[PDB]
Formats: structure tokens, C-alpha cells, sequence
């Protein structure tokens, strides 16, 4: 339970679907949906372009699990446990979708030699650094009242929003043109509920990563497999 973890089932939830509709399926809940690592293997093999190990019991699902590991592994990823997986272990699950999204979306992101998080950052913020009333300092709080998405919409699609006519005391119009225009526009699914990001102080980091890493792929062009679907 709790605030982080209703974030990520939203967000990396979202994140996987984008990918997995290329794929002919998706998951429709993430606490469940990798148990039998089925998914988990097509979605490794959306986003990487690669083949994997070709894939109904306990060993079964161990054995998928397994599979999808021994890809991330030959990837240099870390590397929680396939029973919990199979298990359907809520924390483990969510953090081995992050080491995902971490390895196969952010990692290879690059800016002015510059890579990764800090690489995504320094995006944003070149991108942002016209608009005045925008200051992205980090992967939360900077995010709060909305200006930042649609500034980073407006940078490339200017005929999408009328910046000027944004305040920024009025976040949940904000929020809400920004996610509304992104998954119209764009085929960026809403990783975030615009109410939920005005009822907290302390948004995640990890969801609010992986949301601008899709506006970054979307526009870049800078990686095929990790554009939306």
C-alpha cells in the first residue's frame, strides 16, 4: 500500500502498455499480469528489438521469469528474485519493471555528453529554459504545477497549447491539458493523475521519470523501439 506504490502501479503500468500494444497485448494488472512472465518476455522483446529464449504450472512461470532475468542480466542489469516474481511480490515486481525502464529507456538517453537521469534533466531543461515561468530542477516538485509538461509540449508542438494563456496557479487545468493533449496528440499514455499531483507535496521520482523519458523518446526519434505505440 501507500502513496509511492499507487503512483507506480499507475506509471509503470501505463509505461508497459505503451509498449506491449506494439505487440498485439498488455497487462491489466501489474500486481498479477508478470506472475507467469509471458508478458514479461514480449515486453523485453518490443523494446529491444532482440529475440529472446522461446518461452501453465510453478517451473513453468519460473522458468518465463527466469527467461526474462537471463535477458536483463545479459544487459548488465543488477538483478530481486524470479519465485517473488512468480509470487506476485507487489514491491519486487515494481522495482524490476523500474530496472526496466532504467536500463532500456533512460540509461542510453544523452545530451551534450551528458547521460541517463542527468542526461534527461539536462533535456528538460534545455527545452524548458525558455519559458519563464518553468524552473526544472529535479524529477519532482519542479513538475508540480503543470507548466513544465506543457512547456515541454509547446517546445515541439507550439499549435498544441496557447502557453500564454497558462497560469500557474491553476495547476489541474495545467496538468490536465498537458496529459489530455499527450495521450491525443502524441500517444502518450497518462502515467499521471493530474488531481492525485495537486494533493501531494512529494510526487515520485521514479513515475515522473518515466513519463518525461516517453516525451523525450516521442520527440527525439533519438531510439525506434522506444517510441510509443
Amino acid at each position: 500500500a501507500g502513496h509511492m506504490e499507487k503512483q507506480q502501479r499507475k506509471t509503470f503500468t501505463a509505461w508497459c502498455n505503451s509498449h506491449l500494444r506494439k505487440a498485439g497485448t498488455q497487462i491489466e494488472n501489474i500486481e498479477e499480469d508478470f506472475r507467469d512472465g509471458l508478458k514479461l518476455m514480449l515486453l523485453l522483446e518490443v523494446i529491444s528489438g532482440e529475440r529472446l529464449a522461446k518461452p501453465k504450472m510453478r517451473v513453468h512461470k519460473i522458468s518465463n521469469v527466469n527467461k526474462a532475468l537471463d535477458f536483463i542480466a545479459s544487459k548488465g542489469v543488477k538483478l530481486i528474485g524470479a519465485e517473488e516474481i512468480v509470487d506476485g511480490n507487489v514491491k519486487m515486481t515494481l522495482g524490476m519493471i523500474w530496472t526496466i525502464i532504467l536500463r532500456f529507456a533512460i540509461q542510453d538517453i544523452s545530451v551534450e555528453e551528458t547521460s541517463a537521469k542527468e542526461g534527461l534533466l539536462l533535456w528538460c531543461q534545455r527545452k524548458t529554459a525558455p519559458y519563464k515561468n518553468v524552473n526544472i530542477q529535479n524529477f519532482h516538485i519542479s513538475w508540480k504545477d503543470g507548466l513544465g509538461f506543457c512547456a515541454l509540449i509547446h517546445r515541439h508542438r507550439p499549435e498544441l497549447i496557447d502557453y500564454g494563456k497558462l497560469r500557474k496557479d491553476d495547476p489541474l487545468t495545467n496538468l490536465n491539458t498537458a496529459f489530455d493533449v499527450a495521450e491525443k496528440y502524441l500517444d502518450i499514455p497518462k502515467m499521471l493523475d493530474a488531481e492525485d499531483i495537486v494533493g501531494t507535496a512529494r510526487p515520485d521520482e521514479k513515475a515522473i521519470m518515466t513519463y518525461v523519458s516517453s516525451f523525450y523518446h516521442a520527440f527525439s526519434g533519438a531510439q525506434e523501439f522506444l517510441e510509443p505505440g
